[PDB]
RNA sequence: GGGACCUGGUCUUUCCAGGUCCC
């Protein structure tokens, strides 16, 4: 039926079992909240890496259906941040990590603004 | 051989390819 061999895939293909998205030609003046904001209307986002020093970015969806729908819309449209359109496709990686730049400190902090409860009972 | 400038590719922060200018 509508089913297929979705058990494998890569960044140059679609239907990947991985929950990771990649963005190319990423703008410079753009921030961690923008890379999250383009993936939010597509489902829950639970990880993020800003690849500053390069025009690239990475994010992780909490669900495979959120990642599947995101690129399935972005496979026919190009997202834009601060008014600047840039390319997107699946990531070749699996689960978000950071191992090569201090820029990991800003990406792991921006996710807290998009996931905290911010309720008035806090102190 | 070196430097500067522009565009494209890109899979973890870069790297790579092409064009232009100067020594």
């Amino acid at each position: 039926g509508n089913d297929s061999k979705k058990f494998k895939g890569d960044s140059r293909s679609a239907g990947v079992p991985s929950r990771v998205i990649h963005i190319r030609k990423l703008p410079i003046d753009v921030t961690e909240g923008e890379v999250i904001s383009l993936g939010l209307p597509f489902g829950k986002v639970t990880n993020l890496l800003m690849l500053k020093g390069k025009n690239q970015a990475f994010i992780e969806m909490n669900t495979e259906e959120a990642a599947n729908t995101m690129v399935n819309y972005y496979t026919s449209v190009t997202p834009v941040l601060r008014g600047q359109p840039i390319y997107i496709q699946f990531s070749n990686h699996k689960e978000l990590k950071t191992d090569s730049s201090p820029n990991q400190a800003r990406a792991q902090a921006a996710l807290q603004a998009v996931n905290s409860v911010q309720s008035g009972n806090l102190a």
